[PDB]
């Protein structure tokens, strides 16, 4: 079904809209039937997940037919298939959370080898295509390198993963010491 990224330690929305007559029962699980959070009359419940103290709703669009699941702080383990059922209709949302790291010093001398890290959740093969601060651009699946930097390589880079259609940026500012 539908697919949203979402970048390490951010905050992504599933989204969840009704059709039927607005606002009523609704509940959020991942995949093995694991109820994160739902409804108690006009209030929010979060069961014991393990992700209860980052799972969240927003309690006023209920109204307007809409039961978002919100999670902050995203660990990549968060990646799973989420499902949101509103009375009797169902929906499905795969959530893909990555990172792009870079462990190569983030301030280093000309003539260097920078490599920049995508950590997928398992399964998960997508693609990396960071674009220089000179329109220059680089590729890869796990790592990226440019093994001579330029000093005027200095500046915002922009990684930019994709899987399934989405995409997401990442920008990271590469130092260069002469």
């Amino acid at each position: 079904k539908k697919v949203v990224l979402g970048k390490k330690g951010d905050t992504v929305e599933l989204t969840c809209t009704a059709s039927q007559k607005k606002s009523i029962q609704f509940h959020w699980k991942n995949s093995n039937q694991i109820k994160i959070l739902g409804n108690q009359g006009s209030f929010l419940t979060k069961s014991p997940s393990k992700l209860n103290d980052r799972a969240d709703s927003r309690r006023s669009l209920w109204d307007q037919g809409n039961f978002p699941l919100i999670i902050k702080n995203l660990k990549i383990e968060d990646s799973d298939t989420y499902i949101c059922e509103v009375e009797d209709q169902k929906e499905e949302v795969q959530l893909l959370v990555f990172g792009l790291t870079a462990n190569s010093d983030t301030h280093l001398l000309q003539g260097q080898s920078l490599t920049l890290t995508l950590e997928s959740p398992p399964g998960s093969s997508p693609s990396v295509q960071c674009r220089s601060p000179r329109g220059k651009n680089i590729q890869g699946g796990k790592t990226l390198s440019v093994s001579q930097l330029e000093l005027q390589d200095s500046g915002t880079w922009t990684c930019t993963v994709l899987q399934n259609q989405k995409k997401v940026e990442f920008k990271i500012d590469i130092v260069v010491l002469a």
